[PDB]
């Protein structure tokens, strides 16, 4: 029962997802594709990379994962399949689903993406144990569409890999220095303030995510029950102590400072939008201190 | 062949909904998710419910249907399964179509009234809390009750996890429900509200039922005055379908497939130029 | 393992698609339903064509598509299924779909269920078709059909029979070509060097720009990759750049790329930036091209 | 004590209209210049029009209308300046404006000077005129106009010159009747027992609906205060309320108020609330009235 | 050489204004017709008030007022005429002008409005001397527009004052409990803190403006220099101290919390905008406390 | 007959204004205030500059021109008050035009560099610090520089309170000035900036100059190609007005009444269904 799960940046007002939903399934007839999201900003490799990060825990093992922005659709650039290493635990650390969770084996997952980023904190948060070039006329086209790589070079392979096709084949092995990265941010301890970003606005509901991690918050001291001041886009401050979630706000509409499913330290409202009514968003600067 | 039918707040622009499907595919294999959709409004238990309470009369019999907002997530809060009776017409199909068995689906919602609908219109067999950690995690990530205490014991029902053995029964007024705003009177005025805008059309939904209308004496010919938002006036025949109103543009009064009192332009959007909401008051007179 | 791949006007907002999808895997347990889209601006059927002409060498030969939209939902009118001809090639170069030298597809292979209300102009068009039915009979309609709701009595209903094997030839009685509706698509005009169309749509969600100046329309110039071209927008927009494969060999982000895009159409975009959404350029510009 | 009032497309963004002003002061030191409007969509003749035709009445004896929209500045055409007839009462009963009986104005009193486009169309249609003369003398325009500014070179500054005193048949020579252009304006028309016209304008910054149906239209029906109307916006909209002198009539606010604005033409608002606004409801809409 | 100073909702997107401004001509042929603003909320008479309050130091002794929102035009009603006390001081206490300031005599300014409450709080600051309902036909029109009474009952009656016309004269005098007036929000002590509203936003700037006034500051004993925490809307707190001016809050786009030209508690960014990009609002709750 | 000309930030929408102008006439019993415009974006010293540079020559002379953004306000900053030198052309007004003496015109503005292009253009004859009690408040309001530092003093310079007595002298590095951005050149395309879009018309305005032009050997008969913001691509010959283009809608490349290299279409807007905007880089080639 192979599964692919599909992240790009084609959208949904077209029929271009569901070509390639249409070869996977010609490909490999058993296959189940499920969707992530065709949602992103376009060739934002960045944003890209946090909608696929966590994934691997949460999926069968064998699961194969086609992400795409091609930006460099069309020209001699190849794409990168690589077989992770760590399924790793995630959240505010554990493994998904009931009870003690699922706890998934070393080197069940395929990552294949274009050779531009993209795959940056997967390989950082889950290591790899094998990358290769995707070449093989046997796994993409001989004549791939120059404006369609997303189809050609990342979903048609992918449903190869979902097929059975041994990974070592599709092309020549990629060292680590030939796997393309984006620098990621770093977050800076100021005196005893800690200076990051607003990374994301978390649609549909408005809560404000930042690249200030729980770890980065156990180092300072930082725990659940913690007073603290975060000031948003360097103007606006807001204080709350720490909390495990919306509610412990109190009443409707009261600010909430909390760590968010994926660990980060995060500010919200109560059932209520935070960032829709001040307009606040992602890349503003992002700073906090007990 | 087991089917979830999901419904959540999630919406479509991160890997949220993801999550949930993978951990489906994870406890039951050989399921189908089948997405109902993930738009609605935060935290609009009326809303939600409007998505999720005809259901069952489209779905083959043993579906599963996990549908969620849950903005007391992280709390001592724990969902709730109801077995349903009635699956509850006509019925829906090709021929005369398809009659579904009783006590043949399944909800699973957080304890917050999202299901009030669902109960009135269906009923149910067999209520029970969601606590056994068989079917839900034991360290919940707090943020995430539509991920812990739904999809993931969802996807356990669907595949054969019995719905007794999740938590103890609970009793009707352990159930919560929202109240639902009455159809008043105004002289021979039937005074509501617009329930819905239908999206993408803009066709104007009413809560004003096809029974509040023939108690007044209003039935499929009847001339009537129809006033929105107390200021926009509209005036036409009741009839069964947009293309009655004759030219494209024209206003069509009619029943939308839920028995209640709608309005339309005839292939062409009545919401979108006059910026008709959702909330907004709808009076109707004959 | 049957597919339906499934396009209609009702959107992602409510429980309408998941209606139809329901009855689908009613009427057809083992199917596989693909979605196509449900975002097309309703009752635009030329738009709605646009997202279907292209499916079929994608998709397993024997697949449905269920393609709707419906304004005239609860009158007398029946829909129209179709067995098409061709599988038809495609894209800039013209070429079957896939890995290697593509998935050739066999002819008469493929079925199309949807109002008869020229949304399959183009689909019969370019593939050609080999029988044509109303679809009127009672197995596979409701005796009984909701009369706002026509996309789900009058197309997903009977789909999932299709999918399931009923024969076509059985849903009702076979219709005539002069009885299929169709809409009259734009010709591009040979006028004097310049070839003259407009904008077909713009390309969400990048904000490239489409035009209806196809490649076999190109090579009446003999217009080929390297051509130093003129291509004007809206009478007042001279754009100039060679005709290139694709984006990146405009040089810089941000740089005009005029391109064949997959579908085989003249187009216009930037390198890795947004052409129409900062201009707020649309669909029904004039577009011009010249070498 | 000369009255200049100043009517134009050139908005208050810029030093525009001030470069107008002070060409108006160098001109006659002593002038008042009021401002009538700069916020007219530009070009709009039949707008530009409404801002003016009512002018007269309110304003002392000798004064200068200085009205302009001027697309065609830098070529060869030349502005008009008329004197006009009646000074003309109006408002929804049609009498003299000011304290007690009103102020009573004399024939032939006051002096428009525009682009010769239309924009005095109804200026004269509702006022008659005495004379009328191109305006082309060295002693009242630049010898070397500026080709993008007519608005300045054509009206402001021969405007200040005929407030100074300067005789108007001595700006250029006497303009026939057939020389003077003008614009066509809709015909309210008498279908049925209804009257069938538009929506004239958006009454800013209140969001009242103004139409062109005028009093004296109404007395082609025989409807005056009190009569139970029926007034169809937009095909679709039938408002209904008797006719009424003023919107607090209508009850609570937020009551639909049917009335003669103070222009004389039939209206609809909301009592202390925009009725425009929140429904988005625009000019050229249609209007229909019945009782 | 008299003066009328004209504050209207008529806006300047047609001819109404000018109308009104002929007829002031016609009436007092030798007056300066000096517009206030013609921009406010449609029958919002605590928005028209604030336009109008602070005006009498400003201009010449002898100014007559024209100040109109007319919601109940074309009934019986029938608008007030005011003499005023005191011209007053005003600011963040001062006479306005060069050197020491001008110096105005008592009862030297008339207010003409809608009795409709518009005037409540120049009433309520200045005080007045004798008050007469406009009724005379020497002065307004015998058969008024319906639909015009900013016109017909302020502009027309206000030039007929400008011209000489005997304020005793226009009609009866009216008994205090006869003149409408408007209930005024109060100022909450809250604890130590104290509790208003914004009263509005400051275009062009986006400065925001409170209805905390210095009064209710030396109350609690602020004075400049103080550290204040200042919260808009329940869940946007700042913070800064009490300073003169915007360029004390140091770098461009830094926040400043200062004493606005009229008086009153205020918040803004140095020549940066503070309401627009956060899309602050008139309305929103206010509260400051040291 | 004095004539106060007044443009500032302040706006039109309270009685920030009405203030200022009350105390000119307070002030100068017999002057005439003349808006010039108050809708600048705030603190924009070039875009106000651009308001206020080419008056002289349409006002009578003796005219004080009250000039004013002020972010500076309630600091130890005072304005500078200067007398212009040449008025500067061809000359404005009816016949050949109205000739206007030297030293005819006084400028009252921050020390901030509103008043660059004023005296590049004009020249001046002698500048002063605003500092004397005479003429401005003795207690001025900190966050109203614009009423107290220019709108008092240049009522009293319009009512002939001698230039020489508000303060001392100015030595010209005491002035503060703004760079201007230059054209630059990249092959023979000439490369700047949009310096305004032109409001409510839509046009566009390049700082590309006549003089730029002629010297790359551009005239009135050359076809041009105008490409803005990098992206967009426009065509035409060099003409003196809009109606030029023929049709209604057609492009125009034309000079405004400034020398400058501008660009629009012929009775219809440019600027606003393109979004084009000021800041926008704007090259040109023959
Ligand atoms: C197949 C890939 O083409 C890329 N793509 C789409 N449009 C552009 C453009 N204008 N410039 C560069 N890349 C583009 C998309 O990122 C898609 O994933
Ligand atoms: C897992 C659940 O978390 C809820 N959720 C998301 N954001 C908030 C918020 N600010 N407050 C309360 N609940 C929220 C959603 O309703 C989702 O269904
Ligand atoms: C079931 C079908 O109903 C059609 N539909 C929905 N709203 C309208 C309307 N206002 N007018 C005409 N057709 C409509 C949609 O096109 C859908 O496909
Ligand atoms: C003469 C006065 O008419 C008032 N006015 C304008 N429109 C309306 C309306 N729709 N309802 C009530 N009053 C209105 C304005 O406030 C103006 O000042
Ligand atoms: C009197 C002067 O005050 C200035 N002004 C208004 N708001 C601000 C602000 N936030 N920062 C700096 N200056 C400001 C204006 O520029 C006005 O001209
Ligand atoms: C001096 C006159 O210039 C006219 N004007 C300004 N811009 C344009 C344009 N793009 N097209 C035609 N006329 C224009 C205005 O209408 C003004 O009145
Ligand atoms: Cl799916
Ligand atoms: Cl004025």
């Amino acid at each position: 029962r192979p599964i692919i799960a599909f992240m790009s940046d084609l959208g949904t007002t077209d029929d271009s997802v569901a070509q390639c939903k249409g070869l996977m399934y010609s490909i490999c007839p058993d296959v189940t594709v499920v969707d992530v999201c065709h949602s992103m900003t376009p060739w934002d490799v960045e944003e890209g990379a946090r909608y696929i990060v966590d994934l691997p825990r949460f999926f069968p093992e064998g699961t194969v994962f086609a992400t795409t922005t091609y930006p460099a659709t069309g020209t001699t650039t190849r794409s990168v399949a690589v077989r992770i290493k760590q399924a790793a635990k995630g959240g505010a650390g554990q493994w998904a689903g009931s009870g003690a969770g699922f706890e998934r084996a070393e080197g069940s997952y395929i990552y294949i993406a274009p050779n531009n980023g993209l795959l940056t904190t997967v390989l950082e948060e889950h290591g790899y144990l094998e990358a290769y070039e995707v070449t093989s006329p046997k796994v993409i086209p001989e004549q791939p569409e120059p404006t369609f790589y997303s189809r050609e070079m990342v979903a048609i392979p992918s449903a190869h890999l979902a097929a059975g096709f041994p990974l070592s084949e599709v092309g020549r092995p990629l060292e680590d220095h030939e796997i393309v990265r984006f620098n990621r941010p770093a977050v800076e301890q100021d005196g005893e303030a800690l200076v990051g970003v607003v990374s994301a606005i978390d649609h549909p509901f408005g809560n404000v995510w930042t690249n200030i991690h729980r770890t980065d918050l156990e180092k300072a001291g930082i725990g659940y029950g913690a007073r603290l001041r975060l000031t948003l886009d360097g103007v606006l401050p807001f204080e709350a102590p720490l909390t495990p979630t919306f509610a412990d706000a109190g009443e409707i509409g009261n600010i909430a400072i909390y760590l968010n499913s994926r660990g980060y330290l995060s500010i919200a409202r109560n059932a209520a939008s935070l960032a829709y009514p001040y307009h606040l968003k992602e890349g503003m600067s992002a700073r906090v201190e007990a």
